[PDB]
């Protein structure tokens, strides 16, 4: 006989799984807690959306209160202070956050980092987002400067 390894299919939303005999268990971090099925970690405290990792350390403070969920899912680095690095969502990768089962839903870059577009207006797409520039200008190579 053998124990199943049901953290294999990453269960646990926006938690970190631990396996146990006959069944597993779901743990979240401090800024969220289990809902009632224990799991899904639901997102209690905002934190500070980091746009870089350099060196030991966090930079480039996108936006000060994100969701850890949204942050990682997208444009963030890392999250917190102190901060963790960002891993996109293992079931609906970047773009995208997992709400329940394998249900993805579309992150609103607009609303993680305000002014991610320079000198452009910031329009969401879904999986995406994309820098409207003013009449008679065009984007630069990365996406979010407009000429
Ligand atoms: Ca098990
Ligand atoms: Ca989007």
């Amino acid at each position: 006989s053998a124990d199943i390894d049901e953290c294999e299919s990453s269960p646990c939303i926006n938690g970190v799984c631990k396996n146990s005999p006959g069944s597993f268990i779901c743990e979240c971090s401090s800024e969220s807690t289990l809902d009632p099925t224990k799991t899904i970690c639901i997102e209690t405290i905002k934190g500070t959306c980091w746009q870089t990792v350099i060196d030991g350390r966090c930079e480039i403070n996108i936006n000060g209160a994100t969701l850890k969920s949204q942050c990682c899912s997208s444009l963030g680095a890392a999250w917190g202070s102190p901060c963790t690095l960002c891993q996109v969502d293992p079931i609906c990768g970047k773009g995208y956050s997992r709400i329940k089962g394998t249900q993805c839903e579309d992150i609103d870059e607009c609303e993680v980092f305000p002014g991610v577009c320079k000198n452009g207006l910031c329009v969401n797409t879904r999986g995406s987002f994309k820098c409207q520039c003013p009449s008679g200008m065009t984007l630069d190579a990365t996406g979010r400067i407009c000429l």
